[PDB]
């Protein structure tokens, strides 16, 4: 296995995939790092066997269909999934803890949202429907974008978002277009 975490590339307290050479830290994982289960697999390999179950699940869907459906235990891993892709970016970190916003010139957002808020959200089975995870991802990246107006420093939001919407497209299968 791997001897660093594969979600923020450092050594420490790490569980081993059973099914990959992945390794990761207990809350790094998401969901995090089950107590017992010999074997375990990864979220990785779990997303992986959906789709060798049901290899047509990779064919084009469109995004309001996806949005729209319920959250199943598919559906919900598919999330988890989604938003520990995310927190594998460095750039995360800016969007990781509650933030707060004094700055001369722009007021708050309205609806503050963070990534361990998503994380939260999601392990305590709050969502619905993928449109209720997906909003809230967004509406991350677009406060950030709206609050910082135009310092260089929205380029993280712009940053950040584009690697959530490439692994939403992936993820999800979402047919692809130009
Ligand atoms: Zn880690
Ligand atoms: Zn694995
Ligand atoms: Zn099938």
């Amino acid at each position: 296995n791997s001897n660093i975490c594969e979600v923020c590339n450092k050594w420490g307290r790490l569980f081993c995939c059973d099914t990959c050479p992945r390794s990761f830290h207990e809350h790094c994982h998401i969901p995090s790092v089950e107590a017992n289960k010999n074997p375990w697999s990864c979220i990785f390999c779990r997303i992986k066997t959906i789709q060798e179950r049901c290899p047509e699940s990779q064919s084009g869907h469109q995004e309001s269909e996806v949005l729209m459906r319920q959250m199943l235990p598919e559906e919900q891993l598919k999330c988890e999934f989604l938003l520990l892709k995310v927190y594998c970016d460095s750039k995360s970190c800016f969007f990781a803890s509650e933030p707060y916003y004094n700055r001369e010139g722009s007021q708050g957002p309205q609806k503050p949202m963070w990534l361990n808020k998503v994380k939260t959200s999601l392990n305590e089975q709050m969502y619905t429907r993928v449109e209720g995870f997906v909003q809230d991802m967004r509406l991350i990246f677009h406060n950030h974008k709206e609050f910082y107006r135009e310092d260089k420093f929205t380029r993280l939001g712009i940053q950040v978002q584009d690697i959530f919407e490439k692994n939403f497209r992936n993820i999800f299968a979402i047919q692809e277009t130009s």
